[PDB]
């Protein structure tokens, strides 16, 4: 019952027959679904995912302006120029100085002088482009057949889809089969937005965002830097002289952006694979292919126990264990009451016929009970169990 | 004359007599100052030197965190602890995680999770005392001797105000001697701020700014770094484990700030000195023993040569280097005029007497030319040279 | 029959349909279950435990401050550190002194000194977390069978009860056996709390109350204590001096704080106990497995004589002891009258049959008499012990 372990649980009440229950899921969160005499079934999200998303653009956001050289003229003598400044890894700045006597010429009007640098960039985020058509989504799926938690980890089903594939079928073990449409499309519309990633992190985020910003990058696979300007400083020209100085290291700032983004954490050991969360899903619950186990096997007769009490889920629901130590494969009777004369059940019962499995057995029991107090009871009979519950 | 190759230069005059004449000098700037019957004296700000501060502290813009631990304990059995957090140099934090009865515990409260992880400072950021005390204000004064430009540098004065220094006597041969004073105690106001050195780039910091930095940051002598929380982040932890992560090196974001704060240069030999940029000082200038070399000369009246014609300084003054190949002990008449016929003169000359000293003397003039069409006129006779000028 | 020794005393009576009685059992309170046919059952709540508690925190309230450095630097000379506040266990303040030439400053002004002092815990207040699944408690039952009370505690059954041992049989020897079927506490009264322990007293305390105390506390496991500025006082400073005090020990302020809590007291043999008082048990008692020993015997007729006469009990009742000299396996009729012709006994017998077993036997009897005047009555004519009591 993974249901039982995530804070967000919600709870979807459903009808008899050849019928389909509704229901949404997010990647944090749970649904348990419950029909009048279907066992009641848990969902819930556990992966959103693309596979090698392709390269858009690098982007920039350090870089070593590794040497320099300048050409200057005198006034008169025309615009300056130097082979550098055609070559494409050299960010180049054409501007006019303040040339005169005192500096070497003539005349006393505004020089001609160009300052070149060759870029490099030292680190940078790649932008991988998301075909929303190529997500891929899991979900897991659990009836309440009473099993311990040290079980769940086995019992769990997985259901794998990709935006592509229909809806998809669960086979459990006696209790028959159920099928869930999900249809994802309508849930996430990623598109308009890419995958920015950086050393050991990534992030989502808007493709206009992205364009628009002032750091230099690239168009993909080699080729040159488009847009180096944005992280050279040009001094104002003195007489000869231009010092270019690198801007420093943007990690922080183009971080201090990035916060509001949806996260994306890559996979530990299918390296290619991006999970991307916050993504939800609609899903639809064909519930009309279950069926209760054992619903004809004996009632319980012997002096069952505890092993371990009812305990509150915050849920709104109690979670018990219970044992019957000399049996039969027999039903487990549990009923809510509001006083000990019990004459009928005022509660609810999320798991709907325990059964002993073996002569040994224990199982896990969980109820919805009204508010106020109200007495648990399990074992109807002489040696009843009891709790004095309260809301 | 020095101030004939600055673009910005303003023209000062003196009442009477060179009296006692006042300027304010700032760093790009010169003053040209004149008086009645004696030579004219430039004046500019060379630089504005801190000697010797002391670290007051480091602050480091990029950690490395490494080797983290994590422990957790089950939701009501007492409160976490890790041995790690004993040590001044782990930023460890404190605080309370989700749990449940698939989750090791018995209980549905919340287990308490503590995490701590080594604070290694990659890079930061010098912040350094200014003794305001060792200030030293340097001032170069020359004056229009008439020497060619190739000259201007060992003619030049070279006058260092300390907090002591307060007056200063500028010789020059034969052309006597000029005081100066300089207001050094309200030029600036350090006391406030430090000096903040990154690599080969540095600024002077208001001191509250400086410590009002969300930044971690250590005592100057080393020791502990003491506000490492804002450089490490911890993402609310899931059920059994907490991750952190370093937040992004900063300089980038550092030196966005910093882009209002005035820039401070190293200096390449005394490595103790920090040369302020764009500082002013209030000064004042005693003319009064300042004497024209050749009044007592004779008139040239030789067959004089342009070695340079005159060229249009921005300041609307023509400058020319007259040579003078025989008349030796003599003046050179310079006047310009609105015709040939030169029945009056309508320009200032701010080289006051251009004397020759040897038969090939080479005498630069300078002359403040009227608006509208004029001629400059240097000689006298059939030997003139006449130049046509144009505001 | 020691609900005579217990002041707060309950009746409660049962139907002849021979249903579960359900009885509240509060700490200082008794209860008397009276069936209608069968013989009656003291039933009390003897104690609520939990063995052996979890370690959360402890805090002190007695501090002292065995090392003592202190470290002081002049205006302009940077800011002071210590390798003490590189090093867990001092507690440390930084501030700044005014220094000047009086005391071996060369520039007048605010200077940086920082102290730093051994923190060592000289009493703490352990705090342990309770865990409701670890509560156990134990009840008293008694037939009133007629023994003395010399006899009690050897007559007693003493049951034991935890969370999980769901129901427990009682055994009288002849009488027959009971069972009791409890909530192991309807005390919520207890939840979100610590057992507080200072040096032999105890308390249990809101979480809230607790963590937000004002005191330095460390984890059981034994880390370093975390808030010590809330014991250390740092005198403003004077030259390069600061004086450490510790403030003092805080045991009548954190008892003045406890005087509202519910008492908790320790086993006094097995250490790990602690009593926590308060608590409300609910329980069911099965009355249909007791029986009456002696209803097919004789009834007396040898002369019987007063042990100890009638007393008042003061919940109504009134207690005697009476002496079976001879022919002694027999029944002793007693009744409760009107008038001397002893029409009906008006009264209602709690030993509900006194039979003597033994040839100088003596036992006890408790009545309740009818409101207004009555006559106690005991044997047959002629042999008659009487006594007059009034309500």
């Amino acid at each position: 019952a993974h249901c039982i372990g995530i804070t967000d649980r919600d709870f979807i009440e459903g009808v008899h027959g050849g019928t389909w229950v509704s229901a949404t899921l997010e990647q944090d969160k749970c649904v348990t679904v419950m029909a009048p005499d279907k066992p009641s079934l848990d969902i819930s999200l556990e992966t959103v995912a693309i596979d090698g998303p392709a390269e858009a653009r690098k982007v920039c956001y350090s870089a070593v302006l590794t040497n320099v050289k300048i050409n200057d003229k005198c006034p008169s003598t025309g615009e300056a120029h130097l082979e550098e400044e055609n070559e494409g890894d050299n960010a180049c700045k054409r501007t006019y100085s303040d040339r005169g006597w005192g500096n070497g010429c003539g005349l006393f009007g505004k020089g001609s002088i160009v300052a070149c640098a060759k870029f490099t960039c030292a680190k940078s985020m790649s932008l991988f482009e998301v075909d929303q058509t190529k997500i891929q989504y899991v979900i897991r799926a659990q009836l309440h057949v009473g099993a311990k938690q040290e079980n769940w980890n086995t019992d769990i089903k997985t259901l794998k889809f990709d935006a592509l594939s229909g809806s998809q079928e669960a086979e459990f073990t006696g209790y028959g089969r159920a099928t869930l449409e999900c249809q994802v499309q309508t849930a996430v519309d990623f598109s308009n937005s890419y995958i920015a990633e950086m050393e050991k992190e990534s992030w989502i985020v808007d493709k206009q965002w992205a364009q628009d910003l002032t750091l230099p990058w690239q168009s993909g696979s080699g080729g040159v830097w488009r847009e180096m300007h944005h992280l050279v400083e040009f001094e104002p020209p003195h007489a000869a002289t231009i010092k270019v100085l690198a801007l420093g290291n943007q990690e922080g700032s183009l971080k201090t952006a990035l916060t509001g983004a949806m996260r994306v954490t890559k996979d530990t050991n299918n390296s290619k694979l991006y999970k991307l969360h916050g993504g939800h899903v609609a899903c639809r619950v064909k519930l009309s292919a279950l069926t209760l186990k054992g619903t004809s096997y004996k009632m319980c007769t012997d002096k069952m126990s505890f092993v371990k009490n009812p305990t509150d889920t915050g849920h709104g629901t109690a979670v018990m264990q219970v044992k019957v130590p000399k049996g039969a494969p027999c039903r487990i009777p549990v009923m809510v009451a509001d006083d000990l004369t019990a004459a009928v059940n005022k509660g609810i019962l999320v798991t709907v016929n325990p059964i002993a499995s073996t002569n040994d057995d224990e199982v896990l029991i969980e109820v919805n009970p009204p508010f106020g107090d109200s007495y648990i009871i399990v074992g109807r009979g002489d040696s009843r169990l009891t709790y004095q519950w309260h809301k």
